[PDB]
DNA sequence: CCTGACTCG
DNA sequence: TGCGAGTCAGG
């Protein structure tokens, strides 16, 4: 506990050197145009802190920090240039992100600052960002003294631990993963995030007026039924008028009362009218307080878009997840809630949107990770599995299998694929639980390798410990060898599933670095604004939808190669719900 | 702040 | 007693 550096009045030759470790200093959570309160610089001939007005003023340090040449190190260098786009300045040379690095090496240890990746490598120099920032509403930067030595300190530990995270990356034959990956994808969602997706308020407003009326009616019917008046989003109260008052039965409990999960009303249903329309008041409660209310809050009003954050640093599995606003769970099986989407335009004038999708993903994946015979043989005839499921459930025929119900029967391949048991797929399905057991019974025998390969990740998982995805990523399982039942369980369906989701997580990831590349050198003006975990989204103007119908699925089937081919659905129009 | 509800993959 | 997410209302 003992450091030096200089607090410099202007920028320097000594701090634009060729290999650095850069801190841009950003407080806010969310980082989109948001103060950068502070700036460090550690090379080889020295430690330096300089104030932002100055920095970021001085054209030398601008020239620098564009030059990709000049090999920045950084933790969490996504915040970091997005910080900067909002600031009119372009940041390139990003060669290590400790943020990113230590993701990979552990998923679980839900890294957040630099003291925390620190603690991986016992490397103690450098304080929590809680510690120095204070928590929640004390949240303040400090005098400049103690910002300075902070900043300083987290760069001099990401200047120290670059190669310990770089070596052990090596042994785990990860840093390919990290390199040519992680970071690359890193400066493209970066993008996505800046660029934004415009929004239609006229419309949205218009819509949640519409919601009002009908939440009014619905609800008026539901006090009738009732003969009472409560707070229908109050699971504690409905519980009380459920089956206190109305005296339905209790099917289900939880460890703080009465369950009213969707899947318990619909079970009630035969008793009384009044747990469909809780349902449907639900539905619509959630799509005005959260797509349309939610939403409306967090657009820019001068430009009318909404900027999404996409964590790349937290998933188990390697997905990434959007916050503020989450772009990626918008209404989409519900007719109702689908029309959300008719207010995502494009941003400029005569563009469109275009939205490819891949073909059952996570079936694939399993086809080509277990080998088994029947599952890739089905793939390579193209026969629909979700379709082959639809007919076996719902009794009906290829002929008449509406959308609706593909989205049933793919809940179901998908279900058993990831351990779902007899109960589980009895009580989704309201079958009998002895016919519930005799699909999965046949499921495994009719794919043999799909159930050996159950059998066998669990058993790897046990002796080593963790699994691993095709490009190597790897999530640790330390619970797989409890003898409690449930706690071994649990991560006995994390070793069938996180090989899987992690694996179509990796693939789809590789495609959009590729169909960045295959964008820029063909000079195109479309562009991408959003990943739902297996679909990208872009839009463009009018006259390239020729192109990217051919280019998109292309890149995306080419990613990487698989022991079955991989398909791609695409359509665009002018609405991001007409890209159907 | 947590629990349970809804939303997506 | 299928997996991975986020956000919101009530208590
Ligand atoms: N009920 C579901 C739906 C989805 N998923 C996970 C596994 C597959 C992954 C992608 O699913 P979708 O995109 O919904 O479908 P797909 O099978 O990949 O492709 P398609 O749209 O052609 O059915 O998300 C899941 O576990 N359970
Ligand atoms: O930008 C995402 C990146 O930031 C970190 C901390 O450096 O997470 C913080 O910001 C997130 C996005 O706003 C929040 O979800 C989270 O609460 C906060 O810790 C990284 O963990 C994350 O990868
Ligand atoms: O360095 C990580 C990188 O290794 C890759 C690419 O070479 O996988 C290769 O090495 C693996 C075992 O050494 C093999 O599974 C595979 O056959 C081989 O291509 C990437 O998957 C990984 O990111
Ligand atoms: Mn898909």
């Amino acid at each position: 506990k003992k450091m030096a550096f200089t607090l410099a009045d202007r920028v320097t030759e000594e701090m634009l050197a060729d290999k650095a470790a850069l801190v841009v200093e950003v407080v806010e959570e969310n980082y989109h145009d948001a103060p950068i309160v502070g700036i460090a610089v550690v090379n080889e001939h020295g430690r330096f802190f300089l104030r932002p007005e100055t920095a970021l003023a001085d054209p030398q340090f601008v020239a620098w920090l564009g030059d990709e040449t000049k090999k920045k190190s950084m933790f969490d260098s996504k915040r970091a240039a997005v910080a900067l786009k909002w600031k009119g300045i372009e940041l390139c040379g990003v060669s290590f992100d400790l943020l990113l690095a230590a993701y990979l090496l552990d998923p679980a240890q839900g890294v957040d600052d630099v003291a925390a990746a620190a603690k991986m490598k016992q490397y103690e120099a450098v304080r929590p960002d809680e510690a120095v920032y204070g928590k929640g509403a004390k949240r303040a930067v400090p005098d400049e003294p103690v910002l300075a030595e902070h900043l300083v300190r987290k760069a001099a530990a990401i200047w120290e631990l670059e190669r310990p995270f770089l070596d052990e990356l090596r042994r785990n034959e990860q840093d390919r993963l990290l390199v040519e990956l992680e970071q690359p994808l890193s400066s493209i969602l970066a993008e996505m995030e800046f660029a934004g997706v415009k929004v239609d308020t006229k419309r949205l407003e218009q819509m949640g007026k519409e919601l009002a009326e009908q939440l009014g009616t619905v609800e008026q019917r539901i006090y009738e039924l009732a003969g009472q008046e409560f707070n229908i989003n109050s699971p504690k109260q409905l519980g009380v008028i459920l089956f206190e008052k109305l005296q339905l039965p209790v099917l289900k409990k939880t460890k703080t009362g009465y369950s009213t999960s969707a899947d318990v009303l619909e079970k009630l249903a035969p008793y009384h009218e009044i747990v469909e329309n809780i349902l449907h008041y639900r539905q619509l409660g959630k799509l005005q307080s959260t797509y349309i209310e939610g939403l409306l809050k967090v657009v820019r009003p001068a430009t009318k878009k909404v900027h999404t954050i996409f964590n790349q640093a937290l998933t188990q599995t390697g997905r990434l997840s959007s916050t503020e606003p989450n772009l990626q769970n918008i209404p989409i099986r519900l007719e109702e809630g689908r029309k959300i989407r008719q207010a995502f335009v494009p941003s400029e004038s005569d563009w469109l949107i275009f939205a490819a999708d891949y073909s059952q993903i996570e079936l694939r994946v399993l086809a080509h990770i277990a080998e088994d015979d029947n599952l890739m043989e089905a793939f390579r005839r193209d026969l629909d599995i979700h379709t082959k499921t639809a007919m076996d459930i719902f009794q009906v025929s290829e002929d008449e299998v509406t959308p609706n119900m593909r989205r049933q029967a793919k809940a179901v391949n998908y279900g058993i694929v990831y351990g779902i048991s007899d109960y589980g797929l009895a009580q989704n399905l309201n079958i009998s639980r002895k016919e519930a057991a005799e699909f999965i019974e046949r499921y495994f025998e009719s794919f043999p390798g799909v159930k050996r390969y159950m059998e066998n990740i669990v058993q790897e998982a046990k002796q080593k410990g963790y699994v691993t995805t095709l490009l190597h990523r790897r999530r640790y399982l330390p619970d797989i060898t409890s003898r409690n039942f449930n706690v071994r369980s649990f991560a006995e369906r994390m070793a069938m599933n996180t090989p899987i989701q992690g694996s179509a997580a990796d693939i789809i990831k590789k495609a959009m670095i590729d169909l960045n590349a295959r964008l820029k050198e063909e000079r195109l003006q479309a562009h991408l604004l959003l990943q739902v975990h297996d679909e990208l989204i872009l839009e463009a103007p009018k006259e390239e939808m020729e192109r990217l119908c051919r280019l998109v699925p292309e890149v995306m089937e080419q990613a990487v190669t698989l022991r079955v081919p991989l398909k791609v659905d695409y359509h665009y129009g002018s609405t991001w719900y007409d890209a159907k």
